C-alpha cells in the first residue's frame, strides 16, 4: 500500500485525478488536511469527494483539521501525520491552502521518506510538473570532485562512449562502467552515456559550489 | 544588499506588503517572473505595482517570463535566475501560480543560498508562516547519539544550565558549552534568563521529532 497525503479547498477534482493517474487502490491511505474551522465550500468538496471515492473503490479519506499560527508548530502537526503514513507518500500541490501546501511538501522532504509530488494549472489546462525523492536526492547530494569531472565532461562533449570517457578521464572502462552504472542510478543520465535534464541541473548547481 | 524573488498574479498587494516588513532598500534586488504569456491581469498589477515602487523608493523590479511545462527545464531557467542573487534571498510564496512557487521554493533550497520565505493566508487574514535556510538546516541535519541524548535530556528535563547538564551527560563544562553554542548557531535551543537555563525551542522539538 502507498499512501495519499493533501490539503483541500472548494475544488475535489485535482484529487480525483491524483487518485486515478498514479492507480490508487482501496487498501492505500488517504490523508486531508484542512484549515479549521472547515467553511462550507470545503465542506461541500469533501461530501463530493466522498460520494465519488466510495462511487470509483478509491481509498476512504481520513480527514484532519488544523490550526495554523506558526511554522514550527503546524510542520510538528503535520510531521505526526506523514511519519505514520506507508511509503511512497503521494502528493498533489495544486489544491488548498499555500500555507497547508508548503508545510506538506517541506514535511514530506524532511521525513526522508519516498514521495512523488504533482503540481498543475490552476486555471485547468493541462501543464503539470511532477517530481520525486530521487529528483530531490540528485540535486542536493554533495558530489565527489572526480563525480563532477565525470559529469563536467559528459556536459562539455553533450555526451560520449565509454570508451573515450574512460580515456578522458584516466580511468579504466571497468571502472567506468560500474560509477557510469551508479549515476544512472541516481536519474541524471543515460547511455555514448548522455546527462539529462536533471543532470544538466546538477552541473548548473555544482558550477556555482566551485 | 539583499534579493527578493517572487513570482504575480493579479494582485500586488503581497508583494508590497512584503517590501514593506522585510525594509526592503533601494538598492536591493527584486525579481519576478511571470508565466508566459503574459495575460491582462497580470499585466496591470505590474504596472500598479511598478508606480507603488517607484513611490516608496523601492528596488525597482526585473521582471522575467517563463514557458512552465516541464520541472527540469523550468526549474533550470529558475536556477539561472536564483545562482546570480545576491544573499539572502527574501521570497512569498502567496502570490501567483503554484508551480511557479514549487520551483522557485525548491531552487532556493538547492542552491544552498541563504533565504527567508513567507507564506501567508491568501483570504487576507494576519496569519502567516516563515522559514529560513538555517531551519531546513536544521531539519535535514544528521544528529549524533550524543547529540540526541543532550537534545532528549532537554526536552525531558523542559530546560537546564551548563553545569547541571555537565553532571547529567557526564561531560566537561567545556564540551558542553562548545555543543550548546554549535546547536544555538543551527537555531535549535536557545539559552535565556538570569538562570541561563539552555532550552529546546520549537524548531528543536521537531528535530526531536525527525530523530525518534
Amino acid at each position: 500500500m502507498k499512501s495519499y497525503f493533501v490539503t483541500m479547498g472548494f475544488n475535489e477534482t485535482f484529487l480525483l485525478r491524483l487518485l486515478n493517474e498514479t492507480s490508487a487502490q482501496k487498501e492505500d491511505s488517504l490523508v486531508i488536511v484542512v484549515p479549521s474551522p472547515i467553511v462550507s465550500g470545503t465542506r461541500a468538496a469533501i461530501e463530493s469527494l466522498r460520494a465519488q471515492i466510495s462511487r470509483l473503490n478509491y481509498p476512504p479519506p481520513r480527514i484532519y483539521e488544523i490550526e495554523i499560527t506558526d511554522f514550527n508548530l503546524a510542520l510538528s502537526k503535520i510531521l505526526d501525520i506523514i511519519l505514520t503514513l506507508p511509503e511512497p507518500i503521494i502528493s498533489d500541490l495544486t489544491m488548498g491552502m499555500r500555507m497547508i501546501n508548503t508545510l506538506i511538501l517541506l514535511g514530506i522532504i524532511v521525513s526522508r521518506k519516498r514521495f512523488t509530488v504533482y503540481v498543475r494549472d490552476e486555471g485547468g489546462g493541462s501543464r503539470v510538473i511532477s517530481f520525486n525523492d530521487n529528483t530531490i536526492r540528485a540535486l542536493m547530494r554533495d558530489y565527489s570532485r572526480e563525480e563532477m569531472k565525470l559529469l563536467n565532461v559528459l556536459y562539455e562533449t553533450k555526451g560520449t562512449g565509454i570508451t573515450e570517457l574512460a580515456k578522458m578521464l584516466d580511468k579504466s572502462e571497468k571502472t567506468l562502467i560500474n560509477k557510469i552504472a551508479e549515476l544512472k542510478k541516481f536519474g541524471i543520465l543515460t547511455q555514448k552515456v548522455e546527462l539529462n535534464e536533471l543532470g544538466l541541473n546538477v552541473i548548473k548547481l555544482n558550477k556555482s559550489v566551485i
